């Protein structure tokens, strides 16, 4: 039974952190969809901090904004400022693509050659929600092959690295291991093929 823990909206060099603390202390690999305008060289230490560790990077963006509605050139620009500050600093590039608010269109989809992926999110963009009510959100909605999407980075109150003291155990008591988005296709034995115009909530669609 696998799960991938995946974390939109940073990189940001204190909210970051505090996720990647709790990776460490639990010994579990996850994935970053970041934003371009965030990767520079005051967060490479921390970009370069997730591959070091066994992360995966994707691709959230240039910014914040909905990609829909948004013409091919803008698209492409978004997408390859993100992948070409991504390869600067952590030396990888992706091979997801998480849309800005979870907003598709099929000029979206032509535009961008990468898996897009979406997941079981856990209301922790609410900073009214606490720690338990995050984990909870995550724990009663996971299965075999579930993308979970968390942030990394919000407003604060942002218990979501404290949701992790929660969820990893718990879900490693239930038989399940942590997987980066390329293990868990790799290990689903289902091919990474951007040509597969559809966005992945779990592996298998
Ligand atoms: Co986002």
């Amino acid at each position: 039974k696998l799960v991938a823990l995946t974390f939109d909206d940073g990189p940001d060099n204190v909210l970051t952190a505090r996720v990647l603390d709790k990776l460490d202390k639990y010994n579990v690999k996850a994935t970053f969809m970041v934003v371009g305008q965030r990767v520079n060289d005051s967060t490479a230490a921390i970009i370069r901090r997730m591959v070091n560790s066994g992360h995966e990077i994707g691709n959230h963006s240039w910014s914040y904004s909905g990609m829909a509605n948004m013409s091919p050139d803008q698209i492409r620009k978004s997408i390859a400022d993100t992948n070409a500050v991504i390869q600067k600093y952590a030396g990888t590039t992706p091979k997801f693509f998480r849309p800005p608010n979870l907003e598709t269109s099929p000029t979206l989809f032509n535009n961008v050659d990468l898996v897009f992926v979406g997941g079981l999110t856990a209301n922790d963009w609410i900073p009214s929600t606490t720690a338990e009510q995050r984990a909870a959100a995550v724990i009663n909605g996971v299965r075999d092959g579930t993308i979970i999407l968390l942030h990394d980075v919000q407003p604060e109150p942002h218990p979501t690295p404290e949701a992790l003291d929660i969820i990893i155990p718990t879900l490693k008591s239930r038989g399940y291991e942590f997987v980066t988005l390329t293990e868990l296709f790799t290990l689903k034995g289902v091919p990474i093929d951007p040509s597969v115009k559809r966005m992945y909530n779990s592996v298998p669609l």
